[PDB]
C-alpha cells in the first residue's frame, strides 16, 4: 500500500547508529546523505537513525545494526514504516546508567575511554529507550540512555553535558543480550549461511502459513565438516535469530548415564520440544550416540539407536519441529539415519579461505585494540590450514604475550583495573609474528577446494589454447539454450600434454578463474599412494567432493605415473589399464551431465597412456601446450619479477631474446639466482659497515643509507652464467612426431 | 470452473472432490429440488453459505491411498494383485477347494520406491484389516517387552481374519546371524519363525515384509512356509518417471511453458521420492520468488493469492541443478528405445538375429515338433565403432525384451579386486527380469590387460570368464534370456566360450558401405536443424574407410562451429547496438537458425580414419580362414 513500508536486511556499515536505503527509495522518498529518520517498530517503540546511501541494497528492503534491531523489537524479516523527522533538537543534558553484568571487571573512570571518542565527531541522535554499545579496552559494555531534556530524541552536540554518574543497573526481563550470537559473528562461510536460511527460515518464521500450503518442509538437516569449524555456533545463531525455542542435546551427556536413564532423557527432549512449536532440537555430536553398526558392541547402544529412529519417524505426525545434528564426516554415522524422513539435507561446512580467515580475525579482533603496523591482511594471507578455532587461540596467545611483554607497571596496580592501563596495552605485529611461529594448525591433511586465484596475465602467450578452453569450459554455462537449440552434448574432459614445465597448472588455473569456479588440485603422489596401499573407495570419495562444489574443475596431474612406475614401454606385462585409472573411468562414466565438472588431465608421455581414456565420451579433446616463444618470455618473466624490486635494466626484451629452448621453470630459476645474489651481496655489505663501524667506536657520521636497495644488472649478469636447457631437442623432436602423426587431413572442398 | 462446460449429472447422497490451489477438498451435496438427481444447467443457482460439518461413520477418505497413487509399476502391482486379491475377496470359497494360499511375501528393492505404499494400498482397496509392526519401534523396547508385542499382534491379527500383517525393515528384526551379538537378538528371531510356523494352523492370515536387498535376511526366514515368494521393485524408467510426476502435481497450479515429459526425460538416476523432493523444492522456489502480495495478507488465505502462485520451467530447471540423486550406482533393467532405423544396413545380421532371438519366443511349437534345443547365445565381432551395442539395443527393443549392459571396466574391477559373487548376481539379476538380452561388452578386456599375445603365462582362462562358464551351464532353458558377447580382437579369447552350449555363433560385423552411411548421417543429424544441403549423398560417397564414430565426429564438429558462430554474432550485433545508445531501429531477428554447408565443409578438413588397411586385413584374414566349404552337392 504504502511506499515506506519496508522489510529488515542485513548490517554492511558497521556504525550502530546508521541506517541504510537503496538509490531509487531515497529518490523516491526524496531524502539526503546527512538526514535523520525515524522508525517505527513492535511494541509501540520507535529509533532515531542517520539514513545513508548503498548500491548493494534491494528494492523493498532496509539495511540496519543489530543494536537498533534490537532497539525495535525486531527480527530478521519483520515490518517496519519509516518517517522524516526535520526536528533538529540540541540536547543540553544527558543522564546514562551502565549495566552491572558488562562492567564487573572495569571500575573508577568510564567517560574519558569510553564516551569521550564516542561521541566526538559523531553527532549521534540518541532518545530515551536507546541502549547502545561501546567497544573498547578489550572489553564491550552497554549503556542505557536514561533522561534527556529534549524529550524525546536529540542529537548530541558540544553544548550538551553528560552526567555519567549513577549506581549500574540490571536488565529489563524482556531484553536480549548482545553477549550472545547473532549473524556477526559468523565468518567465512556466507554461501552455507545463506542456504541454512533459505532451507529454514520460512518455516520458522510463518508456521500457520505455511501449514495451508500443502508443501512439506524439512525435518532434518546434518552439518558436517572439520573439528573446530564452528557448527554449534551456526546453530545457536540461527536459533537466537529467529526467536525458535532451542533445546539443546549433547552426546556424551545422554551416553554418560545409565541404562535406563537415556531413552527417557531422549523422550523427554522431543516431548518437551513438541510444546513450544516452533521449536529446533540441536543433536551434538552425533558420531557418539549413533555411530555404526559394527562399531556398536552391547544391546543398550542399539537400543538407543532405534529409539532415535522411532523419535525422528514420529516426527512426520508432528508439527513445526526441525531437528539439526552436527557430525565430523559423513561415513561414520549409522546409514538408516540417512534415508528419506530422517536427516535428508546435508550441509558441508569447509575449512576457510583467506577473504574468510581475514573476516575471523577481524571479528575476534573487535574489542582488542592494535597498534598502528598491525596489517591484518598479511596475517590472514600467511594463515593456511587454520579453521576458525586456531585464529581465535592465534589472536589470544598474541595478546598474552602483549601481556607479558610489560609485567612492571600492570602488577603495581593490583586491586582494581583501570582502563588507560589497558589503552597503553597495545599488541604489535612481532606479537602476531611470535604466534604464527608458534602455532601449529590442524587442517594441514585436508584437501583445500577454492577459487584460485592466477589471472590470464600471469601466462604469456598461448592465446589459441585461451580461445579454445573459452569455448569448452565457459559456453556450455553461460549459455545452455544454444547447445538446447542446436542439439550438442558438450564435451567432458580435456587433456593437456607437452614437456615439462610449460605451464599446464597455471592454465587449469587461471580457467577455474575465469569462469569463477572450484579447483581440486590431485598430484601424482596421491595417486601412487593408491597404487601402493591398495584402496580404490578414495577415488569415489574425491567425485563426491567434485559433485558436492559444483561448478568446479577437476584436475588430474601426472596421470602418467603409475604407468612409468609399474615399468617403461615393457612394464611387468601388458601395460594397458591399471587399477586406479579404472575407477576413474567408472567415476567418469557416472558422472551426470547437469552438474557442471569439468575434468582436465595432464601428462608428459602422451604414449604410454591408456587408449581407453581417449574414446569419446571420457576426455576427447588433446591440446599440445608447445614451449613459450620469444614474445612469451618477456611476459613469463614480468610475472615473475612483479615482487622483486627491480630498478633500471637497459633491455629485458633481448635477456628474453638471447634464452632459447627454455621452459619456465628455467626462467623463475633465473630470478630466484639473481634475488639470492641480491641478498648475499647486501647482508655482505651490512656486515662490513657494521664491523668498519664498530672497529672504530664512536663514528661521528651516523648517516644511515640502504645500500642495496634494488637489484642491479651485475646480478643478472652473473646468474645467466648458471642457466641450463632442461629439455633436449630429442623431446622436442618427440612431440612435434607426436603432433604431426596425431593429426590428419583431407583438405578437399566438399563444394 | 467445475460446472462450468461440464453438465454434471448429481444426486442427493453424492460426495465429490475438486482439486487446484495445492489443495484437494471434497465436497456434499445436501439438497436439490429435483430429487434425487439432476443435471447442473446454467439455469441453476448453488447456495454456498453454511457451516462445515463432519464426516458419517462410515464415509471412508479420499485422502488415503488407492491404487491410484501408485505409478510406474503396473507389473508388479498386478502381480501383488494377483497372488492376495483372491485369498481376502473370497475367504470362505477359497477355503472349500483344497488350494493351499501363499502366506508370506518379501518385497524387495532400492530405499525410495514405495513399498510401505503399495502395502497400504492394497490393504485399503480390499477391505482387510492392516496391521503395522515397525522394525525399530519393536528393538528399542526392553529385553522382555519385544516378544509380548510379537505375540499381541499375530493374536490380535488372528481375530480379524482376513487380515494383513506388514512387518516394515525386517533388516532391522532379524538380521544376519552373523551379525547378531547378543541372546536377546536371537530370541527375537527365533519368536519370529516359531510364529511364521504357527501361521500354517491358522486361517486367512498373509504376512508381508520390506526389505532393501535379500542378502540381509537370515536364511532361514526364506524357506518353504516362510516366505517363499519375492517381488522385486525397481528404480523408474521414463514412463515411470512421467507417471510419478503427474501424480505429484496433482494440487500444484502449473504456467503454461511447463512440459512434464521433458523432465521426466531428463531425470536419471532419481526414486519416487526424489521425485517428489523435486516438486516440492520447485513449489518453494516459485513461492519465494514473490514474498511481496504474500506477506500483507498474514492472517487468513484467500485461494486466488495461491492461484496467482504458478510454478514456471525455470523453477524445474533449478530444481534439476541442485537436486542429487541416490540410485546412480545401480544397474538399470529396462526396454531401450533405440529402433532399426537407427542403425544403416546389415540386412543378413537383421535377419539372423531375429531368426536367433525371436523365433524360441513366438513359436515354440515349431522348435518342439522338429526336435531342436534352441541355440543360446552369440558372438559379434569386428572393428570399433561400427554399431554393436546398437544392434543389441535394436534386438532388444524388436522383441520388447529387457536389457541389461556390462562394460569393460565393470569385469576389470572383478579381476583387480578379487570377487566373483557379483557374476552369480548378475545372472540372478538376468533371471529375476526374463525375458532378456545379457549383453556383455568387450570380452577381450581382462585377456588384454594381462598381456598382449603373450600374457604373463599361459593364456588360457582367466578367474571372471570362468564363473561366466560355470554360470552359463547352469543356466535353465525355460527362462529365455539371450546373451551376447562384444569384442575387438577375436584371437586373443578363451577358446572354451566358442564351445556348442555356450556361444556358438559368431557374426563379423564390417565397416559400412556407401549406402549405409547416408542413414548413419540421418539418425545422427536428426535433432540439429539441419538445411538447404546440395547432396549428402556426396558427403556420403567422399568418406571412405570411416566407421559410425568418425561421422558423428564429423556432425559434433559441424554443431561445435554453428554454435560458435551463432555466439559471435550476437556478441558482436550487441556490442554495436550498446554502442550506439537508443538504437531506433529494433527488429528481432536470429542470425543463424540453421547449419549451412560451410559449417561441414570446414569440418569435413578435420576428419580422420580410425581404422587402418591392416586391421582390417587382419579381420578380412580372420573371416576366410574362419569359414571352410565342401561346396560339393550330395544329389
Ligand atoms: N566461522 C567462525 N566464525 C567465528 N568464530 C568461529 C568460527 N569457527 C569457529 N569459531 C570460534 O571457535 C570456537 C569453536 O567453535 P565450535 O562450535 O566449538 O566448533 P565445532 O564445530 O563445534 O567443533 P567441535 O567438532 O564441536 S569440538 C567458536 O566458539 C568461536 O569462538
Ligand atoms: N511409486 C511411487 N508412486 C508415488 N509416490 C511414490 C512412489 N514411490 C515413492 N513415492 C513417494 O515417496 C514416499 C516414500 O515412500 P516410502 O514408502 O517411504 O518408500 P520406502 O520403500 O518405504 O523407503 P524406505 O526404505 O522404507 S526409507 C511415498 O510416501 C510417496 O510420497
Ligand atoms: N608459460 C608460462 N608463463 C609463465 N610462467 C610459466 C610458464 N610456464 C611455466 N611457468 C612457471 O614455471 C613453473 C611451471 O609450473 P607448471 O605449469 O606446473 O609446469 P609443468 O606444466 O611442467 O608441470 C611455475 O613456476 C610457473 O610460474
Ligand atoms: N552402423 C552404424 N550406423 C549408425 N551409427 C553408428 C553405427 N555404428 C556406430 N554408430 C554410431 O557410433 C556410436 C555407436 O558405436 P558402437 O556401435 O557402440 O561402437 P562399438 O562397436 O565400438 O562398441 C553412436 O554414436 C552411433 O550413432
Ligand atoms: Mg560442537
Ligand atoms: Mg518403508
Amino acid at each position: 500500500n504504502r511506499p515506506n513500508r519496508l522489510i529488515v536486511d542485513e548490517a554492511i556499515n558497521e556504525d550502530n547508529s546508521v541506517v541504510s536505503l537503496s538509490q531509487p527509495k531515497m529518490d523516491e522518498l526524496q531524502l539526503f546523505r546527512g538526514d535523520t529518520v525515524l522508525l517505527k517498530g513492535k511494541k509501540r517503540r520507535e529509533a532515531v537513525c542517520i539514513v545513508l546511501s548503498d548500491d548493494t541494497c534491494s528494492d523493498e528492503k532496509i539495511r540496519m545494526n543489530r543494536v537498533v534491531r534490537n532497539n525495535l523489537r525486531v527480527r530478521l524479516g519483520d515490518v517496519i514504516s519509516i518517517q522524516p523527522c526535520p526536528d533538529v533538537k540540541y540536547g543540553k543534558r544527558i543522564h546514562v546508567l551502565p549495566i552491572d553484568d558488562t562492567v564487573e571487571g572495569i571500575t573508577g573512570n568510564l567517560f574519558e575511554v569510553y564516551l569521550k571518542p564516542y561521541f566526538l565527531e559523531a553527532y549521534r541522535p540518541i532518545r530515551k529507550g536507546d541502549i547502545f554499545l561501546v567497544r573498547g579496552g578489550m572489553r564491550a559494555v552497554e549503556f542505557k540512555v536514561v533522561e534527556t531534556d529534549p524529550s524525546p530524541y536529540c542529537i548530541v552536540a558540544p553544548d550538551t553535558v553528560i552526567h555519567c554518574e549513577g549506581e549500574p543497573i540490571k536488565r529489563e526481563d524482556e531484553e536480549e543480550s548482545l553477549n550472545e550470537v547473532g549473524y556477526d559473528d559468523i565468518g567465512g562461510c556466507r554461501k552455507q549461511l545463506a542456504q541454512i536460511k533459505e532451507m529454514v527460515e520460512l518455516p520458522l518464521r510463518h508456521p500457520a502459513l505455511f501449514k495451508a500450503i500443502g508443501v512439506k518442509p524439512p525435518r532434518g538437516i546434518l552439518l558436517y565438516g572439520p573439528p573446530g569449524t564452528g557448527k554449534t555456533l551456526i546453530a545457536r545463531a540461527v536459533a537466537n535469530e529467529t526467536g525458535a525455542f532451542f533445546f539443546l542435546i549433547n552426546g556424551p551427556e545422554i551416553m554418560s548415564k545409565l541404562a535406563g536413564e537415556s531413552e527417557s532423557n531422549l523422550r523427554k527432549a522431543f516431548e518437551e520440544a513438541e510444546k513450544n512449536a516452533p521449536a529446533i532440537i540441536f543433536i551434538d555430536e552425533l558420531d557418539a550416540i549413533a555411530p555404526k553398526r559394527e562399531k556398536t558392541h552391547g544391546e543398550v547402544e542399539r537400543r538407543i539407536v532405534s529409539q532415535l529412529l522411532t523419535l525422528m519417524d514420529g516426527l512426520k505426525q508432528r508439527a513445526h519441529v526441525i531437528v539439526m545434528a552436527a557430525t565430523n564426516r559423513p561415513n561414520s554415522i549409522d546409514p538408516a539415519l540417512r534415508r528419506f524422513g530422517r536427516f535428508d539435507r546435508e550441509v558441508d561446512i569447509g575449512i576457510p579461505d583467506a577473504t574468510g580467515r581475514l573476516e575471523i580475525l577481524q571479528i575476534h579482533t573487535k574489542n582488542m585494540k592494535l597498534a598502528d603496523d598491525v596489517d591484518l591482511e598479511q596475517v590472514a594471507n600467511e594463515t593456511h590450514g587454520h579453521v576458525g578455532a586456531d585464529l581465535a587461540a592465534l589472536c589470544s596467545e598474541a595478546a598474552l604475550q602483549a601481556i607479558r611483554k610489560k609485567m612492571d607497571l600492570i602488577d603495581l596496580e593490583d586491586e582494581t583495573i583501570d582502563a588507560e592501563v589497558m589503552n597503553s596495552l597495545a599488541v604489535t605485529m612481532d606479537d602476531f609474528r611470535w604466534a604464527l611461529s608458534q602455532s601449529n594448525p590442524s587442517a594441514l591433511r585436508e584437501t583445500v577446494v577454492e577459487v584460485p586465484q592466477v589471472t590470464w596475465e600471469d601466462i604469456g602467450g598461448l592465446e589459441d589454447v585461451k580461445r579454445e578452453l573459452q569455448e569448452l569450459v565457459q559456453y556450455p554455462v553461460e549459455h545452455p539454450d544454444k547447445f538446447l537449440k542446436f542439439g550438442m552434448t558438450p564435451s567432458k574432459g580435456v587433456l593437456f600434454y607437452g614437456p615439462p614445465g610449460c605451464g599446464k597448472t597455471l592454465l587449469a588455473k587461471a580457467i577455474a578463474n575465469e569462469c569463477q569456479a572450484n579447483f581440486i588440485s590431485i598430484k601424482g603422489p596421491e595417486l601412487l599412494t593408491m597404487w601402493f596401499g591398495e584402496s580404490e573407495a578414495n577415488v569415489r570419495e574425491i567425485f563426491d567432493k567434485a559433485r558436492q562444489a559444483a561448478p568446479c574443475v577437476l584436475f588430474f596431474d601426472e596421470l602418467d605415473s603409475i604407468a612409468k612406475a609399474r615399468g617403461g614401454n615393457i612394464g611387468d606385462g601388458g601395460g594397458a589399464a591399471d587399477r586406479v585409472i579404472n575407477q576413474i573411468l567408472t567415476e567418469m562414466d557416472g558422472m551426470s551431465t547437469k552438474k557442471n565438472v569439468f575434468i582436465i588431465g595432464a601428462t608428459n608421455r602422451p604414449d604410454i597412456i591408456d587408449p581407453a581414456i581417449l574414446r569419446p565420451g571420457r576426455l576427447d579433446q588433446l591440446i599440445y601446450i608447445p614451449l613459450p616463444d620469444e614474445k612469451s618470455r618477456v611476459a613469463i618473466l614480468k610475472a615473475n619479477l612483479r615482487k622483486s624490486p627491480v630498478a633500471k635494466d637497459v633491455d629485458l626484451e633481448f635477456l628474453a631474446k638471447m634464452t632459447n629452448g627454455f621452459s619456465g621453470a628455467d626462467l623463475t630459476e633465473i630470478c630466484q639466482r639473481a634475488c639470492k645474489l641480491a641478498i648475499r651481496e647486501s647482508i655482505e655489505s651490512e656486515i662490513r659497515r657494521e664491523r668498519e663501524r664498530q672497529t672504530n667506536p664512536s663514528a661521528m657520521e651516523v648517516e644511515e643509507d640502504d645500500p642495496v636497495p634494488e637489484i642491479r644488472r651485475d646480478h643478472f649478469e652473473e646468474a645467466m652464467r648458471f642457466a641450463r636447457r632442461s629439455v633436449s631437442d630429442n623431446d622436442i623432436r618427440k612431440y612435434e612426431m607426436f603432433a604431426q602423426t596425431l593429426q590428419q587431413s583431407r583438405g578437399f572442398g566438399s563444394f
